[PDB]
């Protein structure tokens, strides 16, 4: 069926993306055209050319073009961070067309808020909530003075119409002393810029007076999508208590 098809192409793309991501993480470079030919072959399609592989790699680099820093991420799940799901907006499921590694649009499905704290970024692998206002609360792996936040979204070059209207725009960040604190300490108000890079960093105006192990992200608006907002990744940086 056409569904099974879109699924298999999605899984094929993901294999290639995981390959490329792994290689960049370890070596700091994209793999050669030849390694890509080989990975495509392992995934079950032989006879890809070098020119085709080079196109696949440049398409991948549309997404992985910033060499990101080694700033420790205390929200990252595999580092011990976790979502306090009871305090997030209700998940809203979406199906969105994005430009794939293969140059054609594919269907992608948004997921649960746990994707917000998974490593790296992958097309369509975002958490959607309904409307343009939402809440996410993350328990950090360590108690820290939070000093910097990173928000990531896919670039417009992955949209078949060069458009990311469902991306977060205005947001605010709060430190929560406990899981029940209704009103948290304001850590900052920022705006994700649809004219900026995929990965964007946001710094507190001052070093906070207090350290937190719980952080609340409030998305206050989006870039114009009438039905929902899509959040890909949120990272939390700072200094552990001494």
């Amino acid at each position: 069926s056409k569904d099974e098809l879109q699924v298999l192409l999605h899984d094929l793309e993901l294999k290639l993306l995981q390959n490329i991501t792994h290689h960049i993480t370890v070596t700091g470079q994209a793999p050669t055209s030849e390694a890509i030919v080989s990975a495509v072959n392992q995934a079950g399609i032989s006879g890809i050319t070098e020119a085709q592989a080079h196109i696949i790699v440049n398409n991948a680099l549309k997404l992985y073009s910033q060499d990101k820093t080694g700033m420790v991420d205390f929200a990252l799940e595999s580092g011990g961070g976790s979502i306090l799901s009871t305090r997030c907006s209700e998940t809203y499921e979406t199906k969105t067309a994005l430009l794939s590694l293969f140059g054609v649009p594919l269907w992608y499905f948004s997921q649960s808020p746990r994707v917000v704290i998974q490593p790296d970024i992958y097309p369509g692998n975002c958490w959607a909530f309904k409307g343009s206002q939402g809440y996410l609360v993350v328990r950090l792996s360590m108690k820290i003075y939070p000093t910097t936040f990173t928000m990531e979204h896919i670039p417009k070059t992955l949209s078949p119409t060069g458009n990311i209207s469902s991306a977060p725009k205005d947001f605010a960040v709060y430190g929560l002393e406990t899981e029940y604190q209704e009103e948290g300490q304001p850590l900052g108000r920022f705006t994700y810029d649809q004219e900026g890079d995929s990965l964007q960093m946001f710094h507190t105006l001052e070093r906070p007076d207090q350290a937190f192990q719980i952080v609340e992200l409030r998305v206050l608006s989006n870039w114009g999508h009438p039905e929902y907002t899509c959040l890909y990744r949120f990272r939390v940086h700072g200094e552990p208590i001494q």
